[PDB]
């Protein structure tokens, strides 16, 4: 019974606060980020006595160079870490226009930097040891500018291409890299959205079959299959020594 | 008659200092932004002799707070500028495993949270004016994760999704964003397969007259982008919220 420990960021709500309790009961150790100490603090007490597994709680803003650099060196130097769940993010308020220049370095700081260097901390170890799982949490805005949600879906679309590179890179090696893209998640006058426990189960469920692109909201599968088709199919039309005769007078 | 000042970023070489080069001989006034002082004054000193526009020279890190907010200032600030090449970028170096905290950092400041807050300045007073161009500088390797170049091509795909974004956004209120996305550019014992950059941004500006929303010349056929987009949107015709597919129901 070796279960590897995972790291989990914005593990104080939602989406990551559901992978924490999914690893633990599974029996995983947890090593839990967040921003929200207090939370995290609530949530990790009542996984240990539950499920009595180790639970460590790092409170770390990502959007800080102190924070990244310490979860980074964390992630580095426990071997005992076997899965990172590339978790943590916020949304976009408003509109372009509305945005600040403070809200820009945020937004892409802790959907785009941080993900990324946590992904890095790991590689290298994980390379070594020939195996380990890195989970991205991207988004279905990734694909719709129509959204409205422009750096936000910039960051999600970062975030798919990272996990599509990461999979080519470090999957020879034996790492396996799964990028898991919610659509509206639950994490009055109205009725909508899916559950943060049918996402997150979801997303286990690719998981453990260790798919590549888990979309649980996308109804046809096939979908995905032939966006990825278009893309390839442009690139094989890529011819690099001079531009295409609709630019030539 | 009044043709409206151009701001192009990474303008002291490559793709940049074809841009005002070509704008220069349009008749445009320029604002040169760039780290390399040197070959930029070289570079200004040249086309005010050739093409007798002004040209202001802006020695600037953008990967550094203080350096950004004053090129965020004359953006903001200086209504003569109708047009912003967001250029400025740089490569990836090695694989995955060896990048450094320190250079992705650089990497996602410069190719992507640089351009972001640029293009900010520039639409609170191009919204007002109801009249602007903003021009961003993508890769086709944002198409390609093969290509192994996993940060760059992400910072990459990132451009072209706020271009669609911006364009969206910004179009109604008169507001023009172009999104260029070259291969490799040239800025013996191997067959050619680079793009001159004055073939790259002839092309591009080809594009630009024409108001081309996505232009991507080395690509031979054009339908292929037309087709990636309809399946971007054939997969968002598909996403039902409420519950996750049957696939992932035991």
């Amino acid at each position: 019974t070796n279960l590897p420990t995972a790291l989990i960021t914005g593990a104080s709500s939602g989406i990551g606060a559901t992978y924490a309790e999914r690893f633990a009961r599974r029996g995983h150790n947890l090593v839990m980020v967040a921003r929200d100490k207090v939370r995290m603090d609530v949530l990790a007490s009542r996984l240990r006595e539950e499920t009595k597994v180790t639970i460590d709680v790092i409170q770390a803003d990502l959007t800080q160079q102190k924070d990244l650099a310490e979860v980074e060196t964390r992630l580095r130097e426990d071997t005992s870490i076997g899965i990172l769940i590339n978790n943590a993010g916020m949304g976009q308020s408003g509109a372009f226009v509305q945005q600040n220049a403070q809200s820009i370095d945020r937004l892409v700081m802790l959907n785009t930097t941080a993900p990324t260097r946590l992904a890095a901390a790991v590689a290298a170890r994980f390379a070594q040891e020939g195996k380990g799982s890195i989970v991205n949490i991207g988004s279905v805005v990734g694909f719709a500018p129509e959204l409205g949600m422009t750096i936000y879906g910039a960051t999600k679309a970062f975030v798919l291409f990272l996990s599509q590179g990461l999979n080519l890179e470090l999957g020879p090696k034996g790492i396996y890299v799964q990028a898991v893209l919610p659509a509206a998640t639950r994490t009055n006058t109205l009725p909508e959205v899916m559950d943060v426990n049918e996402l997150v189960d979801a997303a286990l469920i690719g998981f453990d079959r260790k798919e590549l692109v888990t979309i649980p909201p996308l109804h046809v599968a096939e979908r995905w299959n032939e966006l990825d088709q278009a893309r390839q199919g442009l690139m094989s039309e890529i011819r690099q020594a001079h531009a295409a005769e609709r630019y030539l007078p």
